[PDB]
């Protein structure tokens, strides 16, 4: 990936994911956007695009905290498959992880997601 | 300026601001900490590190909205001129501005002051 900050255009990017979860859900992969977040410690799907069928547990601590304060966080059950889609066509390396789901006004991809896709915000 | 992502340690940057207003302050020039934040828009201070007594004026529109809700801002009447220490001291380029302020618990280097760095998120 390279992609230059611009005050204007926000660093979105479109994301596929994936229920790797033995157990049926109504459809195993979806699309969505997501936004690449720094100051996001974490990767959160928003609830309005999390499928009501894929299951959810308890996060470890009850919410996340941002701007306006704290919104109630619950964490994903399945192992959900994060493939990421550059611009041009070309697909970032995949990644598994138990994404945290929220009311989030916007899905985010944090550093932990960040980090794996070997991102350095640079100016060099 | 060229920050490897890790979920661990933030992407944290020490920063100069300076009053460029012709007219008495305290102190002119303060030392802040702040995170380089690529899903914020604006930079926005805290009025914690703002030396309130440095005018503002309501501005624009009270943004700060983010997952939590929405806060109250302000925003700088005096041109702020603000620098990034890297560690080791060495600044990187003067930028001069009209932060955002409210009560945020950070201070947030957002994409405006950041495309301005010239940053751009990569991994090639
Ligand atoms: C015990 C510790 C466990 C870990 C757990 N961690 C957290 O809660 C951590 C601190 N939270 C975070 O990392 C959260 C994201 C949620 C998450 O990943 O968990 N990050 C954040 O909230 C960061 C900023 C921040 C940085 C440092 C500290 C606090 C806040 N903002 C993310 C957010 C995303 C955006 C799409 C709405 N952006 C904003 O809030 C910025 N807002 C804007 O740019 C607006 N002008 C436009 C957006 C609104 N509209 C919309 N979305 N359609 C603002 C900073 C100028 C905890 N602490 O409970």
């Amino acid at each position: 990936l390279a992609m230059t900050m611009e005050h204007k255009d926000r660093p979105l990017v479109r994301v596929i994911l994936t229920n790797t979860g033995s157990h049926p859900v109504k459809q195993r992969s979806v699309y969505i956007t997501a936004l690449l977040d720094t100051g996001a410690d974490d990767t959160v799907i928003s609830e309005e695009d999390w499928p009501t069928d894929w299951p959810v547990m308890e996060a470890a601590n009850p919410q996340i905290h941002g701007i306006g304060g704290g919104i109630p966080v619950r964490k994903s059950r399945d192992m959900i498959e994060l493939g990421v889609i550059n611009r041009d066509g070309s697909l970032e390396r995949p990644l598994l992880l138990f994404p945290l789901v929220a009311m989030t006004p916007v899905n985010i991809l944090g550093r932990d997601c960040l980090q794996g896709l070997g991102l350095r915000l640079t100016n060099l």
